């Protein structure tokens, strides 16, 4: 475990982290994809071997000895607001076990559901609070990255009111 688990926020490209692990913000089907995954296919390929994994759930491959949390939130656009949820809280919380199983002190985490699975809408607050309740039972460093200069404000603002 870490000594004093926090959590933190950093605007820069998650494939640049400084921790013991990454969370993914993977598809279904394990495919390169866009975003976030895009970067987290350049820096780790080796991890989307056998990486496909429904929504909601959380899959984790080694690249080397660096783990690489593949996690699958849903698509908006597909889902309704109700079901959508459910399946994004779910995927949090498989993130968390994974985080527990490997005895990591730190790990990289995105906004799941945020990016071009919104369904184009502003999903902070909602992808945040279930991140929250899935790692505050962990006692690893987590650092959530970002990449717009208010979304960064925002969550250092969420952080800090719960401190
Ligand atoms: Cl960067
Ligand atoms: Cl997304
Ligand atoms: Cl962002």
């Amino acid at each position: 475990g870490a000594m004093a688990p926090s959590y933190r926020v950093k605007r820069m490209d998650i494939a640049k982290n400084d921790e013991e692990c990454v969370v993914n913000a993977a598809n279904p089907r394990g495919l390169p994809g866009d975003g976030v995954c895009k970067a987290v296919y350049k820096k780790w390929p080796e991890s989307f071997k056998n990486s496909a994994t429904p929504v909601g759930t959380a899959k984790t491959v080694m690249c080397g000895t660096y783990p690489v949390i593949h996690a699958v939130g849903p698509n908006f656009s597909n889902y309704t607001e109700s079901e959508g949820d459910r399946e994004l809280a779910a995927a949090y919380r498989e993130v968390a076990k994974e985080v527990t199983r490997l005895g990591v002190n730190s790990v990289a985490i995105p906004l799941l559901s945020t990016g071009v699975y919104s369904g184009g809408k502003d999903r902070l607050t909602q992808s945040l609070n279930h991140l929250f309740t899935a790692m505050d039972s962990t006692d690893a460093d987590v650092v959530i990255y970002c990449r717009d200069k208010e979304w960064e404000k925002k969550i250092s603002e969420a952080i800090q009111m719960r401190t």
